[PDB]
DNA sequence: ACCTGAACACCGTTCAAGT
DNA sequence: ACCTGAACACCGTTCAAGT
């Protein structure tokens, strides 16, 4: 009896294993022994899968941050991210690609969080979400980059960039 | 004679018409009226191809800015990519595709660019291209997910917290 | 409910062979 | 040089039918 989380545990393998481009429904079948048409009675498409694939990519990303300032909580949340995606052969490009498709629940959770801290810092209610998708573009732009380079820091540069454009209102 | 521009022209005819999933060699094969391995003499694989798919697309997005202020550079930059990119279906996921493959010159040389900027800005020289990377990363993101809801501005409230970041040296 | 069989309509890439 | 034919090794998705 075939349940999601075997199936995103075993996709995980394949892109631990593999990488994203060997992560194909067909693939996991086999990994599976599954007929392919079976995986659709569970998840819609492809890209649902993938976004439960980056569910439990990043269930060690959100680190606890409301008892620390809204400097420590972002710098500590884009560290705890960054490091759940360096962990996973194309784990940014999974999240990064499921964040463009709207199927990770977490990575929009990681954005309130820091959505949070940026309201925390006096930017006004009606730009909030605009700055915290800001350092969500800015930290996924920059591991899918540092990603890329490793499989053939200086994070912390970029990311006081957007906290000092911050400090002013 | 099939000709590089000839292939370039009709895959940007396909993008604007269809968007970037149908933009594969072989529907562009078929809207030359050549076999799918002919355009495989001209381009070494599709990802070269959407280089100079992206590269034509960005002819545009080049504005000259050396009699600007730094600021002005920055923006008036930004500005130009973003609107030579909401030009195009899918013109930013293309754009963002070509700048992970290594593909677009001219993406490198809005890089250069804007480091450019951020040098005579007062950031030392081992931290330009970090940030210059920074500001591409964030347009870059914001369009694709902006595009995205289109199909389906406050750019420059994220685009001047960094230049605030910047302010700071 | 949950899965198989088998099909539908496609992919990127290569490469001998023709002109 | 530049292109065709034809193959190689794949894709995502659907859906009647079985259990």
């Amino acid at each position: 009896q075939l349940h999601k989380p075997d199936v995103v545990a075993a996709a995980t393998k394949i892109l631990d294993d593999h990488g994203i481009a060997d992560l194909t429904m067909r693939r996991l079948a086999r990994e599976l022994d599954v007929t392919p048409g079976a995986l659709y009675w569970h998840f819609a498409n492809k890209q649902e899968l993938l976004g439960a694939v980056a569910d439990h990519i990043l269930r060690t990303a959100r680190t606890d941050t409301a008892d620390l300032a809204w400097r420590e909580q972002i710098h500590e949340s884009c560290r705890a991210l960054r490091d759940a995606l360096l962990s996973h052969t194309d784990g940014a490009e999974l999240v990064s690609a499921s964040f463009a498709s709207g199927q990770s629940v977490v990575i929009t959770e990681i954005v309130e969080q820091l959505g949070r801290a940026a309201r925390a810092a006096g930017v006004s209610d009606a730009d909030v979400d605009a700055a915290a998708r800001t350092v969500i573009y800015y930290v996924l732009g920059f591991t899918v980059d540092e990603q890329s380079r490793l499989q053939w820091r200086q994070f912390r540069f970029g990311l006081q960039l957007l906290v000092d454009g911050l400090a002013a209102h």
